[PDB]
């Protein structure tokens, strides 16, 4: 009964990505991806004890969320960003799917050194299609902390310099249902940068406690 994707039975994340399109994209289109997860055998486990550490502690950080559950909703994502592509559009495109109509309130946390820096709260309600309710919280800007980040990520003259920096980064997202306060979906983020010939790449864990 275990989880084998991003999901509950009751929100599967269906794609999500951060891109940037470069100024001349309206000519001929391009769209290079920091990260992708497209999804469309259990996945592996990791203790959420672990990655306490680096996320916030009070209220709406990992250990009242994992108390409050449910506690299959939680998942750990680990990145490896992709950092070579000045003034084009940073987006981020998110879709989830569900079986009921309901409204969700995603939030993302960006937290540095384990301590929230930036949080954006968004609504989206569910519009039917094809028997099942889709949610669409598609290129949504990147707000301006992360855009900023990037460029001096980039600038760094070493990689292993990156994966330094991207040690203390993480972002937590918390996707509830509006009207009851259900936590649905909850994904923690840890960053490491890709090489530049490899592409982006995730892997997806379950995060499960004693
Ligand atoms: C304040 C930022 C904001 O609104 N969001 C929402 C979106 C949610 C989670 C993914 C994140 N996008 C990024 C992914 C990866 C990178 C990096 F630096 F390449 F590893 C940057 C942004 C944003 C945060």
């Amino acid at each position: 009964w275990q989880a084998r994707g991003l999901g509950t039975a009751r929100l599967q994340l269906v794609e999500f990505s951060a891109f940037v399109e470069p100024p001349d994209a309206v000519d001929s289109y391009q769209r290079h991806l920091f990260v992708h997860i497209s999804q469309h055998p259990p996945l592996e486990s990791v203790d959420v004890r672990q990655i306490y550490d680096k996320f916030p502690e009070k209220k709406g950080g990992l250990r009242e969320l994992y108390d409050r559950g449910p506690p299959h909703a939680f998942f750990l994502v680990k990145f490896w960003a992709d950092l070579n592509w000045s003034g084009g559009f940073y987006g981020v495109s998110s879709q989830y799917e569900s079986l009921e109509h309901m409204t969700l309130t995603c939030s993302s946390k960006v937290c540095s050194f384990g301590k929230q820096v930036v949080e954006k709260v968004e609504t989206e309600r569910a519009q039917l299609e094809d028997g099942r309710f889709v949610y669409r919280l598609l290129r949504s800007p990147m707000c301006e902390y992360l855009v900023n980040f990037l460029h001096k990520l980039r600038q760094l003259p070493e990689r292993y310099m990156m994966n330094s920096v991207l040690e203390n980064f993480t972002i937590l997202q918390v996707v509830t249902n509006r009207d009851t306060q259900e936590l649905l979906l909850c994904t923690a983020y840890v960053f490491e940068v890709s090489t530049s010939e490899r592409g982006a790449q995730h892997h997806i864990y379950r995060l499960v406690r004693d």
